[PDB]
C-alpha cells in the first residue's frame, strides 16, 4: 500500500513464501520482486540503491524495465514479513489510467508468479456486504464525543441533530460486536426515537451499525446505552429482504448516557439530554 508521507509518494511493499510441508521453514530460493508503477510514475533511483548496495543488503539487485521496478533477492523469509519502501513521484499525471500489478515469484518456476493489483491513488469505496449481498459505502473516521457531560448546550445539540445532513437521531444499547474484513459490526436493541429517518426503523427492532476499524475514538462498549446522531440510513436490499446498515461517519454524534444514577455529577447530565429529548420529539425543530 502507498502513503503519503507527512511531492513524495511512497510504497510500502511486503512479502512472504510459502512454507510447503514438504519445503523447509528457512524460506525460498532467489525470488523476484516486479512491481508495475502505474503510468508516469517514476521512482527514486536513489532510495532502491540504499538497500542494495548497503552491505548487510535486503537485496542484490535492481533495475527499471518500462513501468516495472525489478528487484531481486536471495531468499524471502517465512518467518515473518520482509518490505521494501521506495519513494515514487508523479513525474507527470496521465489524466486517465488503471491499476498496475505487484507480482513476485521463485526464479526458477514462473508459474509460481502472485500477482497482487494495488492503486496509486488513494481513496475511499468500502464495499460492505450483508446476507450474501454486498453495497458500497464510503466511511469518514469516527470521532467519539468526549463523555457525558461537556456543558453540552440544548441547542447546538439540536443543531447537529436537525443539521440537514443527519437523518435519525436516536438512543440504543449495544448487545454485539463483530469485527470483519475492514468494518466492525454492531448490534443494537433500540430504545425510544427523537428524530426518524427516511429508512424507518422499529421500536424494539434491533439495527447494524458499522464503523471500520481503522477508527480509534469510535470505541464503544457492549451493552451501554449510547445516543447516536446516525447521518445515513443505508438500505441496501438484497433478496426481497430489506435491511439497514448505519454508517458512522465523523459527522455521527456518539454520546453515553448510562443508567447508573445519583453517582454525583452524572445526574446532571440527565436534565439536558431529556430537554434535548422532548424538545424534538414534540417540536421538529
Amino acid at each position: 500500500d502507498t502513503q503519503d508521507i507527512e511531492d513524495y509518494k511512497r510504497i510500502v511493499a511486503c512479502a512472504s513464501y510459502k512454507p510447503s510441508r514438504e519445503e523447509s521453514s528457512s524460506g525460498s530460493s532467489h525470488a523476484v520482486m516486479d512491481i508495475s508503477l502505474p503510468t508516469g510514475i517514476s521512482a527514486n533511483e536513489e532510495d532502491l540503491k540504499a538497500l542494495v548496495e548497503g552491505v548487510d543488503q535486503l537485496f542484490t539487485d535492481y533495475q527499471i524495465k518500462d513501468g516495472h521496478v525489478i528487484l531481486q533477492l536471495n531468499s524471502i523469509p517465512s518467518s515473518d514479513f520482509l518490505c521494501v519502501r521506495f519513494r515514487i513521484f508523479e513525474l507527470f499525471e496521465v489524466g486517465f489510467l488503471s491499476p498496475a500489478t505487484f507480482t513476485v515469484y521463485e526464479y526458477h518456476r514462473p508459474d509460481k508468479q502472485c500477482t497482487m493489483f494495488y492503486s496509486t491513488s488513494n481513496i475511499k469505496i468500502q464495499k460492505v456486504c450483508e446476507g450474501a449481498a454486498c453495497k458500497c459505502v464510503e466511511a469518514d473516521c469516527g470521532q467519539m464525543q468526549e463523555e457525558l457531560d461537556l456543558t453540552i448546550s440544548a441547542e447546538t445539540r439540536k443543531q447537529t441533530a436537525c443539521k440537514p445532513e443527519i437523518a435519525y437521531a436516536y438512543k440504543v444499547s449495544i448487545t454485539s460486536i463483530t469485527v470483519e474484513n475492514v468494518f466492525v459490526k454492531y448490534k443494537a436493541t433500540l430504545l425510544d426515537i427523537y428524530k426518524t429517518g427516511e429508512a424507518v426503523a422499529e421500536k424494539d427492532s434491533e439495527i447494524t451499525f458499522i464503523k471500520k476499524v481503522t477508527c480509534t475514538n469510535a470505541e464503544l462498549v457492549k451493552g451501554r446505552q449510547y445516543l447516536i446522531m446516525g447521518k445515513e440510513a443505508l438500505q441496501i436490499k438484497y433478496n426481497f429482504s430489506f435491511r439497514y446498515i448505519y454508517p458512522l461517519d465523523s459527522l455521527t454524534w456518539i454520546e453515553y448516557w448510562p443508567r447508573d444514577t445519583t453517582c454525583s455529577s452524572c445526574q446532571a447530565f440527565l436534565a439536558n439530554l431529556d430537554e434535548f429529548a422532548e424538545d424534538i420529539f414534540l417540536n421538529g425543530c
